[PDB]
């Protein structure tokens, strides 16, 4: 027992870390089978930055200005390509460590476990979710970029992420692994606001539930509720909306705790009306919507990979 | 920017678990160079739990009872011996992929990161602080015994902790890798409470520059205090006292941020008598005591392994 916020291992990623320098500026790439990954804007001067157009700033390059260091090994690259706002280096050896993996793109409210790098080097691990908005609440200092989001699913890795910005908010913007952003987000210096941060409600219940089965179930409520009411005072505490599908992914967790979804339901929407008043749940003195059900399942079942 | 709670990565550590099974017990196992480091209790079942003599349940023990398996690979173990509350098996292989590494024993308010484990398989990691009753606030099922704490220090990996038992309260107990407990606490079914769980007030402090750092600076106060002063108002709070060499340590913090020691103590001591009257730092709506001064450093330098 107890609950903690935690990463997969690292490990099967560690392995797939690379250093890509290009110009001056040099970030984090990731490399499978004969593939190095990495953000396009490696290319660009802190000047180039303000208004690329990479198109144009990508002709003036060729394989041999690319440079890619694993460790020491120095990686050749024998072609290139940008796919959206990633870029794909072809390179003559195959990465011995590529794990069985895949490209994924998660939903918002999806949490997964970030390899922060400095310089193909992997300083640390940490758990994140595609919050409602498309951000992130990372760690990122200069250096940082290219590092990646990834679940492990017994053997298979999944990709989810690639970071590229910070934004004014401290909070982070990136990719999928085909380089297509997460939310509205451009690769350019220019203004940009993150929209309003919602809740992920879901999650929050799921968090209820680990409390419960930890025993800390102080917050439980005789009353319950409806869906459309439970909504309505959702929606005020901006809250994402509840759909039948985010019950039905509750059903195990309200099946074995004994407590149907929508009596969590209405303990929560206590909480929202009366703030936790002092009190703490699993330590934390507000809610935590990072965890999903199966973030919740897996830790209290001791799942390994 | 940005600041989370994050693990060095597990990768080194991962290669040295291993699955070890006596009687039916099995649990997980350490694995450098040819020896296989875990928990004694091992050699128990569940009646021998209420009051073992590992002595003399040792005797009935020989090489060949010990199966210890590394994926698929067996182990032969051809010596074997208890040390403290761990037991140390010599084997015939040496791991391949031990890396550098020592044996530590942390101060309480140290912090680690721990890979969970069940059956030598990670099932994943988090960062955790010996806690200042010699506890920590951990996430560990049935299975989970035998898996470790560990820092890292480029290439070396300091382990700290191996983990043994959980307490009536959902926090845990466990070992140095010299097998010595860390608090009073005794490898037995029997009643044991934690002592009176204090809040390490060094760490706060270095949260709080952290905040600085970031730009959640709200609780900034004109105030100053003195050391004596602040500990009265500590103590009172249930926080460690504050010594000189914990204002040393916090130099480096004060002098990047421009704010004294003091400065902050008194900044601190208005959020004890004055509570954080709902507002959050760094997302955290309680004071976070699980982040040493290098912890914040490292995090707001951006170091590797
Ligand atoms: C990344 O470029 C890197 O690590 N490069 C070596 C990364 C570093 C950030 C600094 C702190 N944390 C980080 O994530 N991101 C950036 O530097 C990005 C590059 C992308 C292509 C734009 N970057 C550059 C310039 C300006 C911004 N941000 C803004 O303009 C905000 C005001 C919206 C930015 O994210
Ligand atoms: C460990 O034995 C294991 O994983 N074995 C396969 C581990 C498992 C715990 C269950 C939940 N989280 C855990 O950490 N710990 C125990 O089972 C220990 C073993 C040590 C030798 C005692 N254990 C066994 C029996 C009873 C207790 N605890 C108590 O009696 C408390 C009431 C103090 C215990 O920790």
């Amino acid at each position: 027992s107890g609950f903690r916020k935690m990463a997969f291992p690292s490990g099967k990623v560690e392995g797939c870390m690379v250093q890509v320098t290009c110009g001056t500026t040099t970030l984090n790439g990731l490399w499978l089978d004969d593939v190095v990954y990495c953000p396009r804007h490696v290319i660009c001067t802190s000047e180039d930055m303000l208004n690329p157009n990479y198109e144009d700033l990508l002709i003036r390059k060729s394989n041999h200005n690319f440079l890619v260091q694993a460790g020491n090994v120095q990686l050749r690259v024998i072609g290139h390509s940008m796919q959206n706002c990633v870029l794909k280096l072809k390179v003559d050896t195959a990465n011995p460590k590529t794990p069985k993996y895949k490209f994924v793109r998660i939903q918002p409210g999806q949490t997964f476990s970030v390899l922060a790098c400095y310089n193909g080097s992997p300083s640390g691990v940490y758990q994140c979710a595609m919050r409602p908005n498309f951000t992130i609440k990372g760690s990122f200092l200069n250096g940082s970029c290219g590092s990646v989001g990834f679940n492990i699913d017994y053997d298979c890795v999944s990709f989810c992420y690639m970071h590229h910005m910070e934004l004014p908010t401290g909070v982070h913007a990136g990719t999928d692994l085909e380089g297509n952003f997460y939310g509205p987000f451009v690769d350019r210096q220019t203004a940009q606001a993150a929209g309003t941060d919602t809740t992920i409600t879901v999650n929050v219940l799921a968090w209820l539930y680990a409390a419960v089965i930890n025993g800390d179930r102080w917050f439980l409520n005789r009353f319950t509720t409806t869906l459309n009411d439970f909504n309505l005072v959702a929606m005020k505490y901006n809250y994402e909306p509840l759909t039948q599908d985010h019950v039905d992914i509750l059903g195990p967790l309200s099946a074995q705790t004994g407590i149907a979804v929508l009596d969590m339901c209405a303990s929560l929407k206590e909480l929202l009306q009366n703030g936790m008043n002092g009190r703490t749940i699993l330590g934390s003195a507000l809610l935590e919507d990072e965890f999903t059900p199966f973030d919740v399942v897996r830790q209290c079942s001791g799942v390994t990979f």
